[PDB]
């Protein structure tokens, strides 16, 4: 709020303008303001900007200043003009030539996110998601939802590969993996830690696995390299490609603990003894109550999925219900931690 | 982000989840959890406020907790049970009997502004509010498309009412206002600054002038009390209650400079010789790079309204033009500020 009053006021404020600063990131993304700056010899004036952008005076001006003040750019002052410049922040994470670019999953949460968390309350109300509410398009089957369109398949699949050049390091390397020769990413998308897998795993051979229309686009969008495989079809039902270890990144906090008890089993029964299971998510703290980002992501998995997020115990009881045995996890200081169990005999 | 992340991840992080954590403040104000905590002989356990706000146990639980991680809410354990229980900051600011209740902004904030805010990339894009491309209501007349029913006007005056709870006290002691015997609040709206003003000033009078839909509402719905008068009309073009000071909330930043050169003209026309106007608005540093939250309010009128917010030289100028000398302004040191100028011979 306002510089004198009271620190209650002030973070009351901070918490109410918050969609307002998500907004002034998503569109400065959806813009090019941040690639536009890094592509220009030196700094740009506003309109400089406004030109390249294709974006009014007032409008432009207004973005970059609040930029400057979020700390997402920089400003200094030549004659009787400021001239913006980037961070080490936006260089990094939201120009797109970045390998650790965030700027498509940002596009993302902006255009679909922020409309289904307009309806929060209906979400908290009834105990389930809205993209019928929200979209027009019926959620009966989870991914004809979130794929709505081609191009929209395409977004998604970009803003997810995202958080793997960033995180991807932490989660692979948490469990030495050197010990399964021939992986299997089950819902692998694009292939972006099934990349980083093969990188850090000279030895290991992987297999991304995911729906037809993901694996298609995949080929078609992204290029490849003489480790990594494409199988498509549908991993409840579909029999899944042989591996010594099967990764499941971001899948199980999609759906209910039923759904998930079924993958498992399968995962399972397709395991021969030594075989391992990699489980990587957000872990919930053991009284649900933080990493305040894990219980914003569960209440997001609320308002979007089937899911929730999950504590430490509640993975192991639905992978030692699945049949898996030396269960173990490794919380990696980062959004996203690894579960590692195993099949005996 | 991740705890052990770095700086500039965590802080583009915070930023991204920002709608996120307003929506959350949003619809526990929706949902009433504050006002059911306080209503409550003691702390309520998930089951007793999922019930008491009609909701789902899992999307209460999750609400309920991220509270707990923002500091909106406290949390106890007594037996196999959290029981909740509200902070000095939702007693103050989010129950509906506090005098200093913040509830029907954060309701409006949720329901109006956060829309709105979606379409913050076309609104900078082509330098023009969106109340067509997002409530397909003509905003040909701003308060038409504002008041775009009953029930939403009734809302957005309640709404408006609340700031000057807490920072009505600090605007209008800026000045020394008993040298204004007869006051006229233009746009008064629901007559809360004047109701404020009135018991600051014992010997004053003051005349709340507004549009008769909101005149009407408000003696429907606010009871009054004998130094209070109500005016209907439009101040573009009726004629101006008679008065020594002439008091601008809020008005001047919902119009571009033209309109507001316009109404500040009819007002230096209707004053006398020692007359006066007080200009209540958030003002900007003058290099248009601060206050942060001032930045995101002028964002919200390029989204919203046909202004901006403005830097007290820019005041100046809008005054100085119309006639008006005596310029000074007061910093509060909270988000509304106060400018008085007068009329000379
Ligand atoms: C939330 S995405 C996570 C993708 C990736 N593992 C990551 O973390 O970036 C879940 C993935 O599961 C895939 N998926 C969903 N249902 C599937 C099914 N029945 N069979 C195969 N793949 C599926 C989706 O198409 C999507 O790529
Ligand atoms: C943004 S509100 C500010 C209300 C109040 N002064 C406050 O700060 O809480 C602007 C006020 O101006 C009123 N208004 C807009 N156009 C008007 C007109 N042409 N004549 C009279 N009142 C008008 C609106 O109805 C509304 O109550
Ligand atoms: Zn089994
Ligand atoms: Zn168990
Ligand atoms: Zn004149
Ligand atoms: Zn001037």
């Amino acid at each position: 709020m306002g510089s004198s009053e009271d620190q209650a006021y002030r973070l009351l404020n901070d918490y109410a303008n918050g969609f307002m600063v998500s907004q002034v990131l998503f569109a400065a993304c959806e813009l090019g303001v941040f690639d536009l700056l890094a592509e220009a010899p030196g700094p740009l004036d506003v309109a400089a900007v406004a030109a390249g952008v294709r974006a009014s005076a007032h409008g432009t001006e207004l973005l970059l200043d609040i930029c400057v003040s979020l700390k997402l750019l920089k400003v200094e002052t030549r004659g009787g003009k400021a001239f913006y410049r980037n961070t080490e922040l936006s260089s990094d994470y939201l120009t797109t030539v970045s390998p650790t670019s965030q700027c498509s999953m940002l596009k993302y949460m902006g255009r679909t996110s922020y409309r289904c968390w307009g309806h929060l309350a209906d979400a908290v109300r009834e105990g389930r998601n809205q993209y019928l509410e929200t979209f027009g398009v019926p959620a009966e089957e989870l991914f004809t939802a979130i794929y709505r369109s081609e191009g929209e398949r395409l977004q998604f699949m970009q803003a997810l590969q995202e958080v793997w050049s960033v995180n991807g390091r932490s989660v692979l390397t948490a469990f030495d993996l050197s010990v399964f020769p021939l992986m299997c990413d089950l819902g692998g998308g694009a292939g972006a830690l099934a990349k980083e897998c093969m990188s850090l795993y000279p030895g290991c051979k992987i297999t991304v696995f995911d729906i037809p229309e993901v694996v298609w686009t995949a080929k078609q969008h992204f290029s490849f390299e003489e480790q990594i495989d494409f199988q498509e079809g549908d991993f409840f039902k579909d029999p899944l490609p042989e591996a010594d270890l099967y990764i499941l990144a971001r899948v199980l906090h999609d759906w209910a603990d039923g759904k998930c008890s079924h993958l498992l089993e399968r995962i399972y029964h397709t395991c021969k003894p030594g075989g391992g299971i990699l489980v990587i998510e957000s872990l919930l703290d053991e009284d649900r109550r933080g990493p305040l980002l894990t219980q914003l992501y569960s209440l997001n998995m609320l308002v979007q999925t089937e899911g929730q997020e999950r504590t430490p115990t509640h993975y192991h009881m639905l992978l030692s219900s699945a049949g898996f045995r030396d269960f173990q996890f490794k919380k990696t200081g980062a959004i996203y931690d690894a579960i590692l169990a195993r099949k005996g005999t």
